[PDB]
């Protein structure tokens, strides 16, 4: 799988678990298309979401649901969700590690890209 | 104005000037409707996008152009742009900061009196 | 003034008011010496800590005392603080900002004319 | 081994390889006595610095030399190092993992912190 969702919880020092994750691909008339979704493990970690085959060139979002997570332990939280939306595989197959650091008020993304 | 945005540059250590932000309200149907837009100055601040008579409660996004500003330094970089998506509450100042690097960024929500 | 630091809480989105920050200098001897210190204001910034004339190129640390900022809201941080090391360098402004959670902390350097 | 650091790079999207990491511990003298060293790995790791028998209560300081890594790939950085200065163990023995986002006028640095 070339994607993976990492996902950590700033306020208790630990993976954030059971986070929702939807990921959207643009389509050709410029909409976002349902692309693939799961929930973070108790490793915070996302795998499985598409395959080499599947994962072609073009424009992603990562909506990694946030407010759910937060509302869950009882924080109202600021931001609605975090989105990551980048163009993938334009130069060949890459392998994808989008990670979120999260806070209340407050997140931090980065990207991972490796060549295969 | 009730709403504030500031990027930064973590590469460079400086504000990021003349940023295209747009701002969105969502609209009843679910759609993103354009609420404000403009560029960020010479401290990487956007002032005056509202007033406190228009922003009302409601779902909002500020679109921060990050790919624009890292492809007119010469660095290729990894979003299409940084996405801040809120709700205002009444529940009465919003600083939406961002620092910004080619593969990475912050955003935080300093909200105040 | 050529140094300012300010702290924003992450966890409540806010400005984190009356933290206890300390500047040092490293000596000849490679010892840290005291050089400048005050508490955060309600903005979370702390002006006036030094001149353009003491703030001469060298090595200095600031250290915020996070631990007993979140304490006094009764979190259990995992740091003793966050600690800043740089060179000022002549080759003009220094704003160091720094971003807090309880495990976690974010710091920039903006530095301008 | 209970202590792991990792260190990613924001501004080519990869782990930072080869990163000096120093690790001290705080003394009955309150001086930082040297307790282990080591560089990230082809993967921005460092796993082996210590062990549970060695990593006992205590503060410990770990210095992740962010100027010597930015100076060798051309760019001019502004800290001289990042540093983690935390108290481990003291409700008995935790899993650290510390791990740190760095650009050259920046970094983020968050815990996880598990119980074996
Ligand atoms: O990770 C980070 C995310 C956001 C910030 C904000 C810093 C900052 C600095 C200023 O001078 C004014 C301000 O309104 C904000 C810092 C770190
Ligand atoms: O601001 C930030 C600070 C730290 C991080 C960490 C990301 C990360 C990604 C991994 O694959 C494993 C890991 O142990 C950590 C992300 C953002
Ligand atoms: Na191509
Ligand atoms: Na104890």
């Amino acid at each position: 799988c070339p994607l993976m969702v990492k996902v950590l919880d700033a306020v208790r020092g630990s993976p954030a678990i059971n986070v929702a994750v939807h990921v959207f691909r643009k389509a050709a008339d410029d909409t976002w298309e349902p692309f693939a979704s799961g929930k973070t493990s108790e490793s915070g970690e996302l795998h499985g979401l598409t395959t080499e085959e599947e994962f072609v060139e073009g424009i992603y979002k990562v909506e990694i649901d946030t407010k759910s997570y937060w509302k869950a332990l009882g924080i109202s939280p600021f931001h609605e969700h975090a989105e990551v939306v980048f163009t993938a595989n334009d130069s060949g197959p890459r392998r994808y590690t989008i990670a979120a650091l999260l806070s209340p008020y407050s997140y931090s993304t980065t990207a991972v890209v490796t060549n295969p």
